[PDB]
């Protein structure tokens, strides 16, 4: 059985097990800031940042025809300090081609180049979208399962607890091909769940990079924070 | 689209919207005790209790072939006061034939007569099993999805936060036929998730009773508490 597994109770500058891209930064206090925060403490607009695990993970194998089961957990907080305009854009957990660089920002969240449904993206993501683009449902924020497109195949509205930490658990069972994600707000006790069928074998390449990406709006002050406090990942490829 | 929906922030004695069977009792303080508790505050062994919603719900319809989507949420606490013998047996959220009476106790949790997988049982349950019977995996407690049998088709171990309150969310999506359940322990922040594919129209009858059932062990002190503090349910049948 081939297994990959990492865990971060917190983050520390320089940890060579993490690849930072764009605005992604690790404060001295241990928190990972995906998008830029000005020195006055306010989140900056027109910002995009991502963090990947330095090592690719074997998600499935052609020869044997088997696919791995995985689980990831992380905590984050989104703070929307401005009244107007509307905050943007959200953050995502994603698995895609190895050696990837940041794509388009804003509504694309740093992982897509446009709103097309294109299988060549070979990307899977679970988004926490805070801005309603023309391809989004009217409700925001919302959890969404993204398969080769920013236009989610499944969506679940949730209420933001401004500035509070949320716990996320994303799990994939190769057996039934079910991807189930859950979001919890310890502060209010709120629990959100979402599940959909995803055939990883038809979406992702055999090896993929796993990471987190966040982005702020395309206009002045259409921004919010995208802070991550911890992150763990585990995958098991049978045989 | 016929919809059924109820919610109990707390329980009140006499409320004719709930059917109590076996040992099930509602205290003056508003908590629902599925299994018996002696006057000295200790849980009694050899006890079985169930609570059914007083009205059947329409889960699917032959005519149209449409099946409903539902969601249920409840809070409970299991307290295992004795060191030995091992505590038993657990509690279940279940849907089954209407006008039913409690079945066998102990490991059968009051909803099955034996461990046989039989379609005539027409019972679906999400269990929180605290005792490992011959048909159970070695780990307890565990969440299990029961389809016409006490021998779960899917199992997920979880760590009991003895005596503390747990929040449960069980959701079923007719579209994908996915049953996803999540258990959360506010006290420790633990989050457990489990999901499996279940085709409700090949398992349950058109109309069903929805309820909660709990049971304590077959020998002295093989007992624990099975208290429920709140419970809500909702189902939507298209057309
Ligand atoms: O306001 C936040 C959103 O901006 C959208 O882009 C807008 C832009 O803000 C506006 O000035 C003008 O250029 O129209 C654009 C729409 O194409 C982003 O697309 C959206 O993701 C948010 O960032
Ligand atoms: O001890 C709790 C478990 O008891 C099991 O039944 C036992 C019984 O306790 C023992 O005295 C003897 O009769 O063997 C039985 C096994 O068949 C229950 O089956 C189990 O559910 C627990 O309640
Ligand atoms: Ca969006
Ligand atoms: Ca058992
Ligand atoms: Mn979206
Ligand atoms: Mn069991």
């Amino acid at each position: 059985v081939e297994t990959i597994s990492f865990s971060f109770s917190e983050f520390e500058p320089g940890n060579d097990n993490l690849t930072l891209q764009g605005a992604a930064l690790i404060t001295q206090s241990g928190v990972l800031q995906l998008t830029k925060i000005n020195q006055n403490g306010m989140p900056a607009w027109d910002s995009t940042g991502r963090t990947l695990y330095a090592k690719p993970v074997h998600i499935w194998d052609m020869t044997t025809g088997t696919v791995a089961s995985f689980e990831t957990r992380f905590s984050f907080s989104i703070e929307q300090p401005y009244t107007r305009p509307l905050p943007a854009d959200g953050l995502v957990f994603f698995m895609g081609p190895t050696k990837s660089k940041p794509a388009q920002g804003y509504g694309y969240l740093g992982i897509f180049n446009n709103s097309k449904q294109d299988n060549s993206y070979q990307t899977l993501g679970v988004e926490f979208d805070t801005f309603s683009n023309p391809w989004d449902p009217p409700q925001v924020p919302h959890i969404g399962i993204d398969v080769n497109s920013i236009r989610s195949i499944k969506t679940q509205p949730f209420q933001l607890d401004n500035g509070q930490v949320a716990n996320v658990v994303i799990k994939y069972d190769a057996s039934s091909k079910i991807l189930h994600a859950v979001l919890v707000y310890p502060s209010s006790g709120a629990i959100y769940t979402i599940a959909e069928i995803v055939d990883v074998k038809q979406v992702l390449p055999e090896w993929v990079d796993v990471g987190l990406s966040g982005a702020t709006g395309a206009q002045r002050d259409a921004a919010e924070t995208h802070d991550v406090y911890s992150w763990s990942f585990q995958a098991s490829l049978p045989e």
